[PDB]
């Protein structure tokens, strides 16, 4: 198909060539088709503060700046990229969009068959006082088979990926980071999660619900939680990533939010009413994955209903490195907590050395399978049983294709290997 370009100085009058590129992704929507690409290229992007959003939701709650809201079709996406000639990464500055009472979508995706890469978007703002949130991307029932790869999320006061729907959505690489609301409730950081798995009543079944993963990913220093799958129709899976220093204002130890690294599920608490829940409890897993120093948790089950699955982790200094805690079941009144059943807690590995911080708690080794934990056995997991510890490591630039850098933190020592067979993430 066609190649589209577009420049911070570019012109929305221009034909979008190379030599003469459009300026916003406002025009980029009004002409793409399937099989197109555009190349963004790198500098900054100034949403200006009187950019009419390109639609709204919830009753004109949301004011959403992009709709993603053309479809590409199997094997001809429509591609929205980073110019891979020219060196630096594009940035979307989000700072100047303040609409009187409404929350911010900066990336509204109804549409299905996109492929989103290599760009970052910044100083997303919330207005609204009250209990709120805003999202750098919110992905709906519908949105269908799209790729969202090498993103960053960052330095805003908006949750970085928020699914509510779609299926085969898969979120690779992408980093969500410095997230931190300084306006709403007093400004207490709030509830701002990296990354947050949300799938609706709306969106359930096979091929409407299933097959979201977010993979490679890193969340750090958002008020909240890195990773929430809450109120989760459908399993999501979380793979390959790193979840540390959430609960955290960014830069500091000073207290925000809930600070768990993983929270792999739920349906919430409440004593009033009971919630909606799916038919079926999914059983959503986190695989490969390490937590550092997350405020209150590493590894939580966040009060499921069923089992989840937690598969060769690593948990390092993150408070309660793993806790199993489900809801009593069957769904009741008032709300209580019980030790954790169904779960597969296998091949994980955990360190504390850390004030207040404890291997494994809530779990019911009775009803759920826990085995080949550091923390079931004799030996007591230490410091000189890794080759670094170094949390510097965890920040490293990502390679030039996107990957996770190389690290040496929470990698045993070929020695140790040997004591902790088949153990943690690496
Ligand atoms: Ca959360």
């Amino acid at each position: 198909g066609k190649t589209y370009y577009m420049d911070p100085e570019g012109s929305d009058s221009n034909p979008g060539t190379s030599d003469k590129p459009f300026a916003t992704l406002v025009k980029v929507q009004e002409v793409v088709v399937a099989g197109d690409v555009v190349y963004i290229n790198p500098g900054t992007y100034v949403v200006p503060a009187n950019q009419v959003p390109m639609t709204t939701t919830n009753s004109g709650l949301y004011h959403c700046v992009f709709h993603m809201n053309k479809s590409g079709e199997a094997g001809k996406p429509i591609s929205y990229l980073a110019n891979p000639n020219k060196q630096g990464r594009p940035i979307f500055d989000l700072s100047q969009v303040k609409p009187k009472d409404q929350r911010i979508t900066v990336f509204y995706v109804t549409g299905s068959n996109l492929y989103l890469k290599g760009f970052d978007v910044i100083g997303t703002q919330v207005t609204i006082t009250g209990h709120t949130q805003s999202e750098c991307f919110r992905i709906v029932k519908g949105a269908n088979n799209n790729k969202f790869e090498d993103l960053r999320t960052h330095d805003g006061m908006a949750i970085g990926f928020y699914l509510l729907g779609g299926s085969n959505n898969h979120i690779l690489n992408c980093d969500a980071y410095n997230n931190y609301d300084s306006v709403s409730e007093g400004g207490k950081g709030g509830n701002v999660d990296g990354f947050g798995g949300h799938i609706n009543s709306s969106s359930v079944g096979e091929g409407k619900g299933t097959g979201n993963v977010f993979e490679g990913c890193r969340a750090w220093y958002n008020s909240d939680d890195g990773f929430d799958l809450i109120n989760c129709f459908e399993a999501v899976k979380i793979i390959n990533c790193w979840s540390f220093l959430n609960g955290y204002k960014p830069g500091t130890k000073e207290v925000a939010g809930d600070g768990t690294g993983f929270k792999a599920g739920g349906y919430g608490m409440a004593a009033d009413k009971l919630p909606a829940i799916p038919s079926v409890i999914p059983q959503h897993e986190v695989r490969n994955s390490l937590a550092y120093y997350n405020r209150l948790r590493g590894f939580y089950a966040n009060h499921h209903l069923g089992g989840i699955i937690f598969e060769s982790n690593t948990a390092v200094n993150s408070g309660e490195n793993y806790n199993m805690t489900n809801r009593e079941s069957p769904l009741a009144l008032p709300p209580t907590d019980v030790n954790g059943y169904d779960h597969m807690v296998k091949n994980n590995l955990s360190l504390v050395t850390r004030s207040g911080s404890k291997h494994i708690v809530m779990v019911n080794r009775a009803k759920s399978e826990v085995s080949n934990n550091s923390f079931d056995g004799s030996e007591e997991v230490i410091e000189t049983d890794f080759i670094s510890l170094e949390e510097a490591e965890l920040m490293r630039d990502r390679k030039p294709n996107g990957d996770l850098p190389d690290v040496n933190f929470g990698k045993l020592t070929t020695d140790a290997e040997l004591r902790f067979w088949g153990m943690g993430c690496f």
